[PDB]
């Protein structure tokens, strides 16, 4: 009677099948119907027509990974009105247009990660950088990178952030922007790549034009970095448990249809992971707090290498 929608940014992507799948293991175990769909691109006009076509099919809950923060929010509060909870995951929307945001961390949890990965495999004060993600315009990525390059400005006044280029969560368009980076900086040091795409293209671009001495850090899943971290083309990099993170998702918005308590301070308790706390959307940087309203943190980030990357199945 039940029904979930569960919406990724894209398919096709082994980052949003996994935590799909996660969410809808989860909602089986609840007796709910999760209904996993998602636009073959990543676009606002994409998942604004799965947002509004699961609201007039009535659906009680839907959970979504935002292409743009303000893109989503006209039919958002529409669902809001109609009595549909909504959700977010992995990426945000605005903290108005949405109830919670099942986050894997805050930006400086996350962008964190990003420079001691970096600084770690760089190994001198002195070097060139250059970020390389999905889109200008996404919301998870852009908190992590303006943190991360701020972080980097504190920390590492001596790398030197040439250029900031985009694949737009495509495989092809993410190769080519990689190489083309590589090609125009001879001088280029590290690629920062938190992106499930732009991460494993320049792994690929750096052994297409057989390029060496290049640290390639980034978040991706460990399913599709595999091949790039056992011929050394990647020594590290990072992510987290997002078939948990689509369950506990499923979870939280199951509280909020059985009326539970969820409040910034309040707690959950599920199954095989454990105690799950509402936190305030301060800790993404919002200015913005209300009642069921805030933020479920993951509650471990994940760095892999080639000694445990095949512990985690996704
Ligand atoms: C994990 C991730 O970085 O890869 C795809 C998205 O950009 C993402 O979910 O943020």
């Amino acid at each position: 009677a039940e029904r979930i929608a569960f919406i990724p940014k894209l398919v096709g992507v082994g980052f949003f099948t996994s935590g799909g799948n996660g969410a809808q293991e989860a909602g089986k175990a609840l007796g709910i119907d999760v209904t996993y769909d998602g636009p073959t691109e990543p676009s606002v006009s994409g998942q604004v027509q799965l947002v509004n076509n699961f609201v007039n099919q009535g659906y009680d809950a839907i959970i979504v990974s935002a292409v743009s923060p303000d893109g989503l929010c006209p039919a958002l509060k529409r669902a809001m009105q109609r009595g549909v909870k909504i959700l977010t995951w992995d990426s945000d929307t605005k903290p108005e247009c949405r109830s919670y945001y099942i986050n894997q961390g805050t930006p400086k949890q996350l962008g964190s990660m990003l420079v001691e990965m970096a600084a770690h495999q760089v190994d001198k004060e002195k070097a060139k950088v250059a970020f390389f993600y999905s889109s200008p315009t996404v919301t998870d990525q852009n908190q992590w990178v303006k943190e991360a390059k701020a972080k980097i400005s504190q920390e590492h006044p001596g790398w030197e952030i040439v250029t900031t280029q985009f694949g737009y969560n495509d495989a092809t368009k993410s190769l080519q922007t990689a190489e083309g980076i590589i090609k125009a900086y001879p001088d280029l040091d590290a690629i920062i790549a938190p992106d499930a795409n732009a991460l494993p293209a320049a792994a690929q671009a750096a052994e297409n034009l057989k390029r060496n001495n290049l640290a390639i850090v980034g978040f991706s899943t460990p399913n599709v970095m595999r091949p790039y971290v056992q011929r050394g083309t990647v020594k590290e990099f990072g992510l987290w448990d997002v078939v948990q993170q689509g369950k506990i998702s499923v979870y939280v918005a199951n509280a909020l249809l059985k009326n539970m308590p969820m409040n910034v301070g309040d707690s959950l308790d599920i199954p095989g992971i454990g105690k799950v706390t509402v936190s305030p959307n301060s800790e993404q940087g919002y200015h913005y707090e209300a009642k069921g309203n805030g933020i479920v943190l993951l509650p471990e980030r994940v760095i892999f290498n080639k000694d445990n990357i095949d512990k985690y199945d996704f």
